[PDB]
């Protein structure tokens, strides 16, 4: 939240392209473009769009477009963790969620996601954080994709990986219920271990049975 916000771009080549690629976008500015009709994976679109410019208003909040003219075609999510999910616990200001990425469909396999990650770290505030995100089945286009959800998982995680997000156990009986579901975590280079530990407590969130 304390950090500056950092503007980068970069245009990628498509099928359908160029695409620009860029953020932090401003809330003002977000809500002058159009969300895709294609981007109802969490809510329809004019929902969603309306909580995009929110998040951006917001003083940690940043939200790195994919776009081509007005016409958002996909984007990705920062901000500081939900206060009625487990990843928000303690003070800690140094923990920051991936919140979502999300990609119209007729642009899967143009790496719009790697990218959207690349220009998300091309801030070097981003090297400060912890960075998780959580990822769960019922929230894929299996459907659309055509994949099958391992298909689905391992395609994801090594885009997340792109982005430097790995892999993390968790006890956490959401992420639990289902294999295919994860949590994954960026750790900055300038990210102190008092942060790393508590990002530990959080995932492995039942160690008090065992202390
Ligand atoms: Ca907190
Ligand atoms: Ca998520």
């Amino acid at each position: 939240g304390m950090f500056e916000k950092q503007f980068n771009h970069r245009t990628l080549e498509t099928s359908l392209g160029p695409v620009e690629i860029e953020g932090p976008v401003t809330s003002q500015i977000l809500a002058t473009y159009k969300l895709d009709p294609g981007l109802t994976a969490f809510r329809q679109p004019a929902e969603q769009h309306e909580a995009l410019v929110e998040i951006a208003a917001l003083e940690e909040g940043r939200i790195i477009i994919a776009r081509q003219g007005n016409d958002i075609i996909g984007y990705v999510t920062f901000l500081y963790p939900d206060p009625y999910e487990t990843w928000s616990e303690g003070n800690n200001p140094y923990i920051l969620e991936l919140g979502a990425i999300e990609v119209a469909a007729r642009f899967r396999g143009q790496q719009i996601g790697k990218k959207l990650l690349e220009v998300s770290m091309l801030d070097p505030a981003m090297e400060h954080y912890l960075i998780l995100t959580t990822e769960y089945y019922w929230h894929w286009d299996l459907k659309g994709s055509g994949l099958s959800v391992w298909d689905y998982r391992k395609i994801m995680e090594k885009m997340m990986n792109h982005g430097g997000l790995v892999f993390f156990p968790t006890d956490d009986p959401e992420i639990a219920s289902h294999p295919a579901n994860c949590l994954m975590a960026r750790i900055g280079k300038h990210v102190a271990p008092e942060v790393v530990a508590h990002f530990d407590a959080l995932r492995l969130r039942r160690r008090f049975m065992y202390d």
